[PDB]
């Protein structure tokens, strides 16, 4: 099945998922000098006060922190978006070392990791329907650099030992994703895709300019996870990022100058 290795990684995905070579694939490199400042872009509205996290899952590729999305409790609106998008899950992508891990790049700079908060457009009723539409998802992407610890990340870090291997999950209630945000909501935006199979071209990407800082110890705990299942040969969960894809006929817009 697909993964991140030599034998099943991003350069292979197009065989089972031909949309891998499509017209609006993600991630991309953000060329800061080419991105157009767009004064029509509104401030992002991130409303996570009523977010209900439920569970954390090691899915064999990353770990997902899952939310109750049965009502409008944690939503993303404004920015480049029309309508209301409900938070379903967040996850990360990270590297074997601090010099790689992010999926988007900024003037070819790779960050140590990238957080994706995934939200679906409520006008399509459920996530499975939303991913079939070109405006079905909004993914908020946040870079991670290594330096000072992120206090609001530590609860995530300290549950990882309980979900070491693929298919393990744990209760993860009352987690506040506001603690993962940077100070500024300045962003870049462009139309793209899911960055892992099925690679569906359903995402409005919103990538924050300001990275969050996490500690080396925090990221090291991400790197102790396993791609494999319980008792199987240990394969550390590292380098679970897709590289930058061709921009093709797309414009990256900035909310700031
Ligand atoms: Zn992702």
């Amino acid at each position: 099945h697909w993964g991140y290795g030599k034998h099943n990684g991003p350069e292979h995905w197009h065989k089972d998922f031909p949309i891998a070579k499509g017209e609006r694939q993600s991630p991309v490199d953000i060329d800061t000098h080419t991105a157009k400042y767009d004064p029509s872009l509104k401030p992002l509205s991130v409303s996570y006060d009523q977010a209900t996290s439920l569970r954390i899952l090691n899915n064999g590729h990353a770990f997902n922190v899952e939310f109750d999305d049965s009502q409008d409790k944690a939503v993303l609106k404004g920015g480049p978006l029309d309508g209301t998008y409900r938070l379903i899950q967040f996850h990360f992508h990270w590297g074997s070392l601090d010099g790689q891990g992010s999926e988007h790049t900024v003037d070819k700079k790779k960050y140590a990791a990238e957080l994706h908060l995934v939200h679906w457009n409520t006008k399509y009723g459920d996530f499975g329907k939303a991913v079939q539409q070109p405006d079905g998802l909004a993914v908020l992407g946040i870079f991670l650099k290594v330096g000072s610890a992120k206090p609001g990340l530590q609860k995530v870090v300290d549950v990882l030992d309980s979900i070491k291997t693929k298919g393990k999950s744990a209760d993860f209630t009352n987690f506040d994703p506001r603690g993962l945000l940077p100070e500024s909501l300045d962003y870049w935006t462009y139309p793209g895709s899911l960055t892992h199979p099925p690679l569906l071209e359903c995402v409005t990407w919103i990538v924050l300019k300001e990275p969050i800082s996490v500690s080396s110890e925090q990221v090291l705990k991400f790197r102790k996870l396993n791609f494999n299942g319980e008792g199987e040969p240990e394969e550390l969960m590292v380098d679970n990022w897709r590289p930058a894809q061709p921009l093709k006929n797309r414009q990256i817009k900035a909310s700031f100058k």
